[PDB]
C-alpha cells in the first residue's frame, strides 16, 4: 500500500553489522569465494570490501532447461563488509539494508546475542538522534527568516521522528504518511534501513536445529520488528565451500546437512525490497532487477528507454501458467497470456515481452 521507505536507487548494496569477533568476515569470506568476477561490471569498482552474488532462483533454472538459451544471466546481491565506533557509519550509512550478524556459539567477554542486539539498536538509535537533531536545528533557525510550508513540513516530521527514537522505537517500524517517507529517504537514517537476523552457531547445533540462545533471539525479534532470523552455521559453511561438488554432496547426504547460504542470499535481496521479472527466448533467460511496487512502463526503460517512452503494452505470463502448460505457445492457447498497462504492477517472477512506439 504505502511507498517504500529506502533510496530511490538502482545499484542497492547490504551491509554485514555486528560485534567484533562474531563472524562477520568469516561469512563474507564464504560470499566473496561464491561472488561474481569484479571484470563483468566494467561500469564498477569493487572494493576489496565489496563482493557481488549471484541470487539462485529455481523459476530462472527452469527457464533455462525449457529455453536452453545462448545467454543465461541472474540479479546479483551486492554484499559489504563493514569494519563499534564512528567511522563505522561511514560505511553503514552507504548501504541499503543489515545482515545484522549475531553470535550465538560459546568460546574456547561474554556469551549473549539479546545483548548484542540491544547494544547496536541503542547505538544505532542514538546516531540518528543525532542526525534528526542537527536537521531540528538547521530548520528552525531557517524557518526564523523564512515562511516556507516544507521548512515547517520538515520540521513537524523531524519533531515526530525523535520522539520516536527516544520512545525506544526503530524509524523502520513508524506508522508514516506517504509524505513523511519522502522526507524521511533523503535523511538515509540507520534504523529506516532494514535487517536481516543471521544467528551465527556450532554446525552441530546448526545440524541438530536447536540451539540454547535462539528462543531468546526469537522471542525479542518479535518485540522489536518480526524480521527473519536464519540460523547458519559460520563454520560448516566455510568448511563446505572450501571443499568440491561432489565431496560436498557426499558430506551433505552423509551428516544429513544442507547450506543455507542461498536462503541468505535470497532473503537479504527481498529484505531490501528488490524483486525481479523475467524475458526469456532461445536468444537469453535474463533476470531485471527491480524496486517492489513498480509500474509496467517503469520497468520496461529498465531494458531500454524507448520501451518506457512509447510504451504500449507489457505481455506478461506468469511462471506457474508456463511450467504447467508446457511452453509459451500453450500458455497462449489457454489466454493466460495476459495484456497489461500503463498501471500493471509488476509481480516477482513475471515473465514479460514489452511493445512500444
Ligand atoms: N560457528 C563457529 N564456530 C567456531 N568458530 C567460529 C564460528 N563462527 C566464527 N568463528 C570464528 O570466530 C572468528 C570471528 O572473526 P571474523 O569472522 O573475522 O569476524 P570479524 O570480521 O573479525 N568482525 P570485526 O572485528 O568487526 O572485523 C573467526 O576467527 C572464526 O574462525
Ligand atoms: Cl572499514
Ligand atoms: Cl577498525
Ligand atoms: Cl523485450
Ligand atoms: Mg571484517
Amino acid at each position: 500500500e504505502r511507498p517504500i521507505l529506502g533510496r530511490f536507487s538502482s545499484h542497492l548494496k547490504i551491509g554485514i553489522v555486528g560485534l567484533p569477533n562474531v563472524g562477520k568476515s568469516t561469512f563474507f569470506n564464504i560470499v566473496t569465494k561464491l561472488s561474481i568476477p569484479a571484470e563483468n561490471f566494467p561500469f564498477c569498482t569493487i572494493d576489496p570490501n565489496e563482493a557481488r552474488v549471484y541470487v539462485p532462483d529455481e523459476r530462472f533454472d527452469w527457464l533455462c532447461q525449457l529455453y536452453k538459451p545462448k545467454s543465461e544471466v541472474s540479479a546479483y546481491l551486492e554484499i559489504n563488509d563493514i569494519a563499534l565506533g564512528n567511522a563505522f557509519l561511514s560505511h553503514i550509512r552507504a548501504v541499503d539494508g543489515i545482515f545484522h550478524v549475531l553470535r550465538a556459539f560459546e568460546d574456547k567477554d561474554s556469551v549473549d546475542p539479546v545483548r548484542d542486539l540491544e547494544t547496536i539498536g541503542e547505538e544505532l538509535r542514538l546516531k540518528d538522534i543525532e542526525f534528526v537533531q542537527n536537521k531540528i536545528d538547521d530548520l528552525e533557525k531557517s524557518m526564523k527568516r523564512s515562511n516556507d510550508k516544507q521548512l515547517k513540513l520538515e520540521h513537524e516530521l523531524c519533531e515526530k521522528v525523535k520522539a520516536h527514537l527516544e520512545d525506544g522505537k526503530d524509524v523502520r517500524f513508524g506508522d508514516w504518511k506517504s509524505a513523511d517517507i519522502e522526507i524521511l529517504n533523503t535523511f538515509q537514517l540507520l534504523t529506516a534501513k532494514p535487517v536481516v537476523y543471521l544467528v551465527n552457531m556450532s554446525e552441530k547445533d546448526y545440524q541438530r536445529k536447536k540451539n540454547k540462545f535462539l528462543p531468546k533471539i526469537h522471542a525479542w525479534v518479535q518485540e522489536h520488528g518480526g524480521e527473519t532470523i536464519i540460523p547458519f552455521s559460520c563454520a560448516f559453511e566455510r568448511l563446505l565451500a572450501d571443499m568440491p561438488p561432489d565431496e560436498a554432496a557426499k558430506y551433505c547426504a552423509e551428516n544429513q546437512i544442507a547450506s543455507v547460504i542461498p536462503k541468505i542470499i535470497k532473503t537479504g535481496f527481498a529484505a531490501i525490497h528488490l524483486i525481479y521479472f523475467f524475458t526469456a527466448g532461445p536468444d537469453e533467460v535474463k533476470c531485471w532487477q527491480i524496486r517492489r511496487q513498480t509500474k509496467a512502463p517503469q520497468a520496461a526503460g529498465t531494458i531500454h528507454t524507448d520501451f518506457e517512452r512509447g510504451f504500449i503494452c507489457a505481455e506478461v505470463m506468469k511462471f506457474d501458467d508456463l511450467k504447467e502448460l508446457g511452453s509459451e505457445s500453450a500458455v497462449k492457447a489457454a489466454g493466460k497470456y495476459r495484456q497489461e498497462g500503463k498501471t500493471y504492477v509488476v509481480q516477482d517472477g513475471d515473465i514479460i515481452f514489452f511493445k512500444f512506439n
